[PDB]
């Protein structure tokens, strides 16, 4: 398959007032993402494009519209985990026969699953697709674990969302070969600095330019440069989680004419005048 | 309004080896909690019944299954929440035109929401099915929330589940005409003495006599007699927690001659002949 | 050899405002306890003392100073655990040497100590001291740890200070002749509920009346009473707790004319004009 | 003024099996030191050297004979924290009075205080000893509260110990004269890649020779052989770590003719054979 190193926006939705999904909308998004922040490619139903607040048949809906839009430009990746492991499997297979690339998956939530019933439900949604797999959890999994789970050669790397930086170094010493994608955009330079692979993040969506520079120039020892950056982005980034980081980077969306609608209940859908006043701010003093 | 106060079972749902659900099976363990546990009701679709691992079809299908086996022999409470709302509002609606005496829903997890948020989305499904409402959240919420949630006159009170016994007394204090179902079975007795209208609890499925005992008795002031059960309940309960909770009850309703089933994946399926004889002790030493 | 049941005031300390022991005031402390609020002992040295603040030789004139004001009138338990177990080792001595009748440890605190390091923390103090034990920790210590720790003799059982009904209930089950404290006052009913055999408290210096009413009365099976008593009793100490527990006992220590002093730096020694005035509004509500 | 930039060993502290200080001992550790681990500095009476488990004459023992060992040959901290603000002020003063070059301070713990308690805290340290600052907490306190404790220009900095990379680069880019030592020595290379000024660390003892060349290879841009030594340096970390850091450490020095004798008690004191075993292996594995 093709290259998944990189810079990868976890894909925003966008949302009509009621809820449904505004596909011209998301269209918007994406050719933003591919053709203005230049990333390497999307990982599509993360938790940034507001995928456990949907149905099943949405989630199908989105895969289809952002393969449909991004065609070969990028390299796509789909985020199929959920507490049901069939509808895992659906969603899997539905990607798998789109095209994506490669898959992701969720550690299986809500319940206290064990180390075995999490290693079953990765290799069951790679037996039954045939796909590689990138795993990942939410608030860890030590490198005994990951061991087990890398014992399956579609195991890819690990999408690393946990701020421990130990267990990111012990993982690259110990799975030198296997990939890791930083989660965190704020902390990018010290997780580069670790040799990671690449990275899958919410606010690349609007600052994939300087987050790209971040990466880039990390690797090539450029720490001071690099850090310069990371510390402008981390501005923004401080702002976005202040304001609503969902609907601010929405707003920041639409203030470069991206259509990026509401977000989805149980979320606010609609962001309040201050915080559209505070998005426009960020825009003027980091997006300009 | 059908009386909720008193025991209910959370009901277990039995499924299939290829994790579809077992009907008769389910409708024997509906059967035997009204005719052998004689519980004052059941809570439909809770964490017990393996509801987060199931389609929507399949919810819907078992609140189908419940009502129709229990007819109006007990009350019956529908859990409906979920981290899509608009599913929620969906099952909301089906359970409250099957007859269901009440709805309950969990605070929509996964994301952080805020209390805003989980004020609208308990308001929302209210308003959407115009049935009566109980809440409660996974791994607080305290008196000020509880009293902005109980604004809304069809929100009758809580599942509580933390084991916060301080909390405990000061919304009952503070809200003495709204309800208090324990969730804890093996902190009943406590519960029982600061006032709690009744319990939610998966082990009923199994010791509903006792749960019973230990209820009317602490409510009566006959403490020595509800401590000396809680302490054998506890002993049971202590087994099936080490032995592995859903397939233990399950092996004990078989012993009863339920066909109970297996458990649905990512949960572990099969119990192993370890936890088949540990099930058989525990019948043995408990409950014969 | 003395009965340690019942209630137990941890001993508030009275200290001049450049941080010195007013033992004029700390005498008058003793006297309300004793003569008032009609405990049956005093628990000294605990963290209600102000204890890990001190030095060594402060601490030692506290143990002195209550002796010398409580002689035989009541039980007397020295909390004399430390992070340093040659001062452990040196208190418990001092207390076993002025006669307290058993004394007591906090498991050594800051650095995460083994299990087996803690058992020999204990059995080291007991050993130097030949006195009786009663232990605690700081935020558990399961079932088999406490049965580790009870293999010596001279412990006579737990502090109870988490909120764990669950854990409680096991303890009192498994070890039937050992002894069980609760330490949070405001869940003095539920615990007493499950078998407790008395209370360590810092409300018990000013509302000491209400809380052998709530302890007697629920180990009497008039749990409609000891709850009434256990909802004013909640009210108080929430309105202590939102004041400023320390200060807002001593406060109205001083409302009853003891010398309650000031409270020890780094701890905000003096109330403000708006703690003072809460602090009356509570004694006209509570306890005049 | 003495540059306080770079390497800082936290000083191990030699005790005899009676838990007594071992003066000859200790010189010899802090002769490896200066002389071997070639440090920029000793970061005297941290948790590394046992502090908290000694009394405060043992406290002040440990201080002369660092300064009078070491002279002037490098850079020295005394940290001095205490739950008892009138013992951190008196070993403050006597520090002040060796020479030290600076103070640090743990926020006082067991209890919870306020801010404003721990802002009045290091000010009385700081006003009481005229005496320079380096902040540390243990386990966040953040931006803002940095900012209220900055206010005092005679606070330097703080020995952040907590793995926030993010926090860590906020500090950095709000406070660009403050200094930051990391206090992580597993992730000296993310930490010294957002900027940090020098290290605090307790494996400095033996590790001194790689630590300072991961420092220095990141400050130049030189990621990749930065890395590599990291990659040694956490093998050893993590042998150290799980054969029992303070006793691994003493053992490690053992073999390198340092009488680094045994730990204070309630730490374990004497190593066990296993133990021995695996610091023979470490040593020869990584410091031979
Ligand atoms: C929890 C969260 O939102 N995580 C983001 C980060 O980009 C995050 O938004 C950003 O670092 C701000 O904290 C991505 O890791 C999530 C992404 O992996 C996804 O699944 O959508
Ligand atoms: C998380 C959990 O298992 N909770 C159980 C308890 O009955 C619990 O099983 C029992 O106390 C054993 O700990 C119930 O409260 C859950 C019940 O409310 C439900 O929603 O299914
Ligand atoms: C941490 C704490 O303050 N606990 C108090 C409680 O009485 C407490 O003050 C009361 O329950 C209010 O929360 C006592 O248990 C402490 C007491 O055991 C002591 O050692 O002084
Ligand atoms: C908690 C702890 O042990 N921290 C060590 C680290 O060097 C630690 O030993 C090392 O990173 C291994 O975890 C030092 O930061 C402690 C040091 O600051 C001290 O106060 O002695």
């Amino acid at each position: 398959m093709r290259d998944l190193k990189g810079i990868f926006s976890a894909l925003l939705v966008s949302f009509n007032e009621d809820g449904t999904i505004n596909e011209k909308g998301l269209r918007q998004i994406i050719r933003h993402n591919i053709d203005k922040m230049k990333v390497d490619g999307l990982y599509v139903g993360g938790s940034t494009g507001e995928n456990f607040m949907l149905s099943t048949e949405e989630k199908k809906e989105i895969f289809r519209i952002a393969k449909d839009e991004a065609k070969d430009q990028i390299a796509l990746i789909a985020q199929v985990g959920s507490v049901n492991l069939k509808e895992a499997v659906e969603l899997g297979k539905y990607a798998t026969e789109l095209g994506y690339d490669c898959l992701s998956a969720v550690t299986p939530f809500y319940y206290k699953f064990s180390f075995p019933e999490i290693k079953h439900y990765y290799d069951t949604i790679i037996a039954e697709t045939g796909s590689n797999m990138i795993v990942y959890s939410i608030p860890n999994m030590g490198i005994e674990q990951f061991g087990e789970l890398y014992k399956n050669p579609k195991v890819l790397g690990v999408k690393f969302t946990a701020g421990d930086f130990y267990l990111l170094e012990r993982l690259k010493k110990a799975y030198p070969n296997h990939l890791i994608w930083a989660g965190f955009d704020e902390m990018m330079l010290p997780a580069a600095s670790l040799g990671v692979d690449g990275a899958i993040g919410s606010t690349f969506n609007v600052n994939g330019v300087r987050a790209r520079q971040i990466f880039e120039l990390t690797k090539a020892g450029k720490l001071k440069e690099a850090l310069e950056i990371q510390h402008v982005t981390n501005d923004l980034i401080e702002g976005i989680l202040a304001n609503g980081l969902y609907l601010t980077i929405k707003e920041l969306l639409k203030l470069e004419g991206v259509d990026a609608g509401y977000c989805r209940e149980p979320m606010t859908s609609k962001a309040t005048a201050e915080q559209v006043a505070k998005a426009k701010d960020l825009k003027a003093k980091f997006l300009s």
